[PDB]
Order: structure tokens, then sequence, then C-alpha cells
């Protein structure tokens, strides 16, 4: 709005996510390009490679995100905790 940041990657990510979702879900890497893409105000943001990562996490203890490839793999939007879902190792 008029800082060069305060956006929060909940919108970002899940903009994307729900997005560029594909199969099912996409890696990280995806979705920080995605973002830095698309919002370049928190794309451009010094240690925003970094900041995602935590964002991740954050979302996926929140039960926004998902992650079926376990921590540090593909995330997907988070709605139902449907079963199928045994390749997180412990994302609780």
């Amino acid at each position: 709005k008029e800082e060069a940041s305060s956006k929060s990657y909940r919108e970002l990510i899940i903009e994307g996510l729900t997005a560029l979702k594909e199969r099912k879900g996409s890696s990280r890497p995806a979705l920080k390009k995605f973002i830095k893409e698309n919002y370049p105000i928190v794309g451009s943001a010094s240690n925003f490679d970094l900041y995602f990562n935590n964002a991740i996490k954050k979302g996926v203890e929140a039960g926004d995100f998902e992650q079926p490839k376990g921590p540090a793999g593909a995330v997907k939007l988070a709605k139902k905790k449907s079963p199928e879902v045994k390749k997180e190792k412990e994302v609780s």
C-alpha cells in the first residue's frame, strides 16, 4: 500500500498454490518464483527466500497449507485433512 513490504505470505502463497497446483501441489521454489513475478513488493524483499520457508512452516502448522511430499517438498493448499497424506513424516 505504501511500504515496500507488509505483504502476507499467506495471501501470496495461496494465490499461487491454488493456481499452480497442477497435479495437486507444487514445491516452494515454484511458489517463490510465482510471488517474485506477481508480487515484486515481497518478491524482491530482502531475505524473501528465507522468509518464505518460515511462511510455509507457519502455514502448514496453521492448517492453511499442507505438504504431500513431506517438509521441504511440494506444498498444496490445505482445505481438509483428508487421508492419503502419509508422506509428511512429522508435520505435526
